[PDB]
């Protein structure tokens, strides 16, 4: 029902019932990037100015060597643009500060990215940090990246910071050359599979003619011209054990199940983003995660930044309180009859579904989080 169309980031508060919440003006938000953000900061200025918003206070942080390579990755600017504009829109147009934690591009292995995570945790200034990135968890495990980075995320959670991590864009086929159909062989992304982050999957978002929420289905846009699947990542880690709050999803393996929650990701229902000055309609779970980050930062500002890492509370609250979410029920995250199916309650494509922010805010006021 409803219509599939692109959306300005300033629409996400209306869509996810956040208009009545404070903005994130009292919460600092981080974004992990690969390389520099010089064009992204110009695109952010275009965004805030076009939408008549107060300018956003930004900082850029070289997280690795002094002599590292923090040049702009040109294609990457569109990703940091998606992240930053979607955060600020979802946040209601205001964040206290946006911190870009830039990974060194000339560091060995995945150590530039690991150092960017590390800096965000060590500084402990951002309450919420967006990670619109990932790759096959088995590859991360094989070279020690998984173990090194999980230590950092564990410190974050203990400090009360929320890392939000996109679940992936390959459906169940993350490890098959990043999204080529592979029958019944299913896999998941890192760092989404960490139990120390909030993993965010993807929906197809339908709105009414007045722009209200109508419905969400699983994000699955099928194959591109290369034969690669575009769909929400979801499944379970082969390595990470199930954190005990996930026990409420009965009949699942003893592994970290993902995603936790989901928001808009279909390109066909995606965000209108300024990229090198030009408006483009962009999706991915790289959209869904920044939507969560901006919305969650509103709830942090409503609660004096006192909400800790929220995974356990999400699973207890939502399992007991279905009115807190839009439960996705239709669609699949594979191809050719394979993959996981959405269904009643928690499912592998979408987790609990999307948050109804004003309802969650009322729950937190009554019950804490
Ligand atoms: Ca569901
Ligand atoms: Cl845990």
């Amino acid at each position: 029902a409803g219509t599939a169309k692109g959306h300005n980031p300033t629409e996400f508060p209306t869509i996810y019932d956040a208009s009545s919440a404070p903005t994130a003006a009292n919460t600092t938000v981080g974004i992990i990037t690969i390389g520099g953000v010089s064009q992204t900061l110009q695109d952010l200025q275009q965004f805030t100015s076009a939408n008549g918003l107060a300018s956003v206070n930004t900082q850029t942080i070289q997280t690795g060597s002094s002599n590292g390579d923090y040049s702009d990755d040109q294609q990457g600017q569109g990703e940091w643009d998606l992240d930053s504009q979607s955060i600020v829109g979802s946040a209601g147009g205001a964040v206290q500060q946006l911190l870009f934690y830039m990974a060194d591009q000339s560091a060995s292995g995945n150590t530039g990215l690991t150092q960017a995570f590390n800096q965000a945790v060590s500084d402990n200034v951002a309450k919420v940090i967006n990670v619109s990135l990932g790759w096959c968890e088995a590859d991360a495990n094989a070279d020690g990246t998984l173990q090194a980075e999980d230590r950092i995320f564990a410190t974050a959670a203990a400090q009360g910071q929320t890392f939000s991590v996109s679940s992936g864009d390959e459906g169940v086929y993350e490890c098959n050359n990043r999204g080529y159909p592979d029958g019944s062989t299913y896999s998941v992304s890192w760092p989404a599979s960490s139990p120390n982050v909030i993993a965010v999957g993807g929906t197809t978002l339908y709105t009414t003619s007045a722009g209200a929420y109508s419905n969400e289905t699983v994000w699955n846009e099928g194959l591109d011209s290369n034969g690669k699947l575009w769909a929400t990542g979801g499944g379970y880690s082969v390595y990470e054990s199930k954190p005990s709050w996930q026990s409420v999803v009965s009949g699942t393996p003893g592994r970290r199940l993902l995603p936790d929650i989901s928001f808009d990701a279909a390109q066909g229902t995606g965000a209108l983003i300024y990229n090198y000055g030009q408006l483009q309609q962009i999706g991915g779970t790289s959209l869904a995660s920044p939507i969560f980050v901006g919305l969650w930062a509103r709830l942090q500002s409503a609660n004096s930044n006192s909400l800790g890492f929220p995974a356990a509370s999400f699973y207890s609250a939502i399992s007991s309180t279905p009115s807190l979410v839009h439960d996705v029920k239709s669609g699949n995250n594979g191809y050719g009859g394979y993959g996981y199916n959405a269904g009643t309650g928690w499912d592998y494509p979408t987790g609990w579904g999307s948050l109804d922010i004003a309802k969650l805010s009322a729950y937190i006021r009554s019950n804490g989080f």
